[PDB]
C-alpha cells in the first residue's frame, strides 16, 4: 500500500467522534496534523479487532486504489496507519456525508444551478478516474460524498477494477455478460444524475431486480424528475443509450454541464402510459 499511501504517525491523529459502522469496522471523524503543522479535518476508518488477512487486504486495497488519484473530485487519501493497530485509513473530511442521504434531507431546497454544480464535480472526478484506466462499477449517489461547500467527490473503490453487482446502477451489457467499460460507468452516471435531480429517490423505486433488468433491456427508462430541465433529462437518456458507443464520454459530460453553468437560462426549459418511459431512440 505504501507505493500510493503515506504511512502516518498516529501522534498526528486525533479521533474526536464516532460517525458510524462501516464494512470493515468503525468510521470516525477527527483531525490530522500535517508535517507542516497545519491541522485538517479528516475521516478515519479503522479495521475491526480480530480481522482476517483477507479483510486486511481488501481494506487496505481500497486505500491503494484511492491513493492513485489526486483530483479535487475524488476523495483524498491523507494516509494510512499500518505499523500499529488498529489499522486505519485517513481521508479528507466531508461534512455533509453521502450525497443521496444529504439530498433526501433537502427535497426541493436547492437551485438547479446548485444541483448542476454537484453533477459537474462528479463528472469531473469520473473523467479523471476513467483517464486513469479504472472502471468504478459502483457509481451511485450513495458512493459520492459531499463537503461543507457542496463539492461532490467520488468514493468507495471496493468494486473498482483496472481495465455483488448493484443492479439498479449497472448498464444492461454489464448485467447481461459482465461487459464493464468506462461506458458502463457513464450509464451509472446517468442514474446518479437522475438520483440528484430526484433528491435521492431510489432508482426504479422498489421494483423487482428481475423487472428492472427486463424493463431496461426492453428500452424503458426512468422518467423525468419533477421540474427537471429538458437538457438534463436528455443527458440522462444519452447516458442510457442501449449502444454503449453512443453514450457520451465523461469529457463530453463535463463540457455539457459547463455549458449549462455558463448559460443557466438554458435550464429554464423543462421536460404517460407507464411509470418508466419507453425511449424510442
Amino acid at each position: 500500500v505504501h507505493e500510493f499511501a503515506k504511512e502516518l504517525d498516529a501522534t498526528n491523529i486525533s479521533i474526536d467522534k464516532v460517525v458510524g459502522a462501516g464494512e470493515f469496522g468503525e468510521v470516525c471523524s477527527g483531525r490530522l496534523k500535517l508535517p507542516s503543522k497545519k491541522e485538517i479535518s479528516v475521516a478515519i476508518k479503522t479495521l475491526k479487532v480480530g480481522y482476517t488477512e483477507k479483510q486486511r487486504r481488501d481494506f487496505l486495497g481500497e486505500a491503494s486504489i484511492m491513493g492513485q488519484f489526486d483530483h479535487p473530485n475524488i476523495i483524498r487519501l491523507e494516509g494510512v496507519v499500518t505499523k500499529s493497530k488498529p489499522v486505519m485509513i485517513v481521508t479528507e473530511y466531508m461534512e455533509n456525508g453521502s450525497l443521496d442521504s444529504f439530498l433526501r434531507k433537502h427535497d426541493a431546497q436547492f437551485t438547479v444551478i446548485q444541483l448542476v454544480g454537484m453533477l459537474r464535480g462528479i463528472a469531473s472526478g469520473m473523467k479523471y478516474l476513467s483517464d486513469m484506466g479504472y472502471v468504478h462499477r459502483d457509481l451511485a449517489a450513495r458512493n459520492i460524498l459531499i463537503n461543507s461547500n457542496l463539492v461532490c467527490k467520488v468514493s468507495d473503490f471496493g468494486l473498482s477494477r483496472v481495465l455483488k453487482i448493484p443492479i439498479r446502477w449497472t448498464s444492461p451489457e454489464a448485467i447481461a455478460y459482465r461487459k464493464f467499460t468506462s461506458a458502463s460507468d457513464v450509464w451509472s452516471y446517468g442514474i446518479v444524475l437522475w438520483e440528484v435531480m430526484s433528491y435521492g429517490e431510489r432508482p426504479y423505486w422498489e421494483m423487482s431486480n428481475q423487472d428492472v433488468i427486463k424493463a431496461v433491456d426492453e428500452g424503458y427508462r426512468l422518467p423525468p424528475p419533477m421540474d427537471c430541465p429538458a437538457a438534463l433529462y436528455q443527458l440522462m437518456l444519452d447516458c442510457w443509450q442501449k449502444d454503449r458507443n453512443n453514450r457520451p464520454k465523461f469529457e463530453q459530460i463535463v463540457s455539457i454541464l459547463d455549458k449549462l453553468i455558463r448559460n443557466p437560462g438554458s435550464l429554464k426549459i423543462i421536460t404517460r402510459p407507464s411509470n418508466l418511459l419507453l425511449d424510442q431512440s
